[PDB]
RNA sequence: UCUCAUGGAGAGUUCGAUCCUGGCUCAGGAUGAACGCUGGCGGCAUGCUUAACACAUGCAAGUCGGACGGGAAGUGGUGUUUC
């Protein structure tokens, strides 16, 4: 049995005045399963609840969490710029 | 006495009576019928003949994304699919 890396995919919900955030997990043969539900920014703390859900799960390595937090920070800053 | 024929009826009224010419009237069918009285059901039909007179409202001709450029719904994104 080899070692498969459960790579995580980042998703967003684009609303008029709001934007939500969610994460998925991907393993070979297991396909894709949702890791986290959609958190609506600015109304809720989206990046904070996403990284809190990635910390509560011990099987997420620091690198996979920090990459998704970097591109999700780039999308929250891109929404805030608009 | 083979064959064809499945078809044609009258009545009252002019005269004191009659025969005739002659009109009127009636008995029969048919309705895209109307009105009156009365009206239980089913089957198949029929239903502005008058003003080709006016029209409130709603519907009666669209379809093709496999001609085509686009944008708008979602989706995580041009992998899916819709309008
Ligand atoms: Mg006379
Ligand atoms: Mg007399
Ligand atoms: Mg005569
Ligand atoms: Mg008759
Ligand atoms: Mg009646
Ligand atoms: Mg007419
Ligand atoms: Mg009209
Ligand atoms: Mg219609
Ligand atoms: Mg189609
Ligand atoms: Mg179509
Ligand atoms: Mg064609
Ligand atoms: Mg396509």
């Amino acid at each position: 049995k080899p070692m498969d890396k459960p790579r995580l995919v980042l998703k967003f919900i684009w609303m008029e005045k709001n934007i939500g955030l969610a994460l998925d997990q991907t393993i070979p043969g297991h396909g894709t399963v949702p890791l986290s539900p959609y958190y609506f920014w600015p109304r809720k703390d989206a990046w904070e609840e996403l990284k809190v859900l990635l910390e509560n799960k011990p099987w997420i390595s620091q690198k996979q969490m920090i990459i998704l937090l970097n591109q999700a920070t780039d999308i929250i800053n891109l929404w805030q710029q608009s």
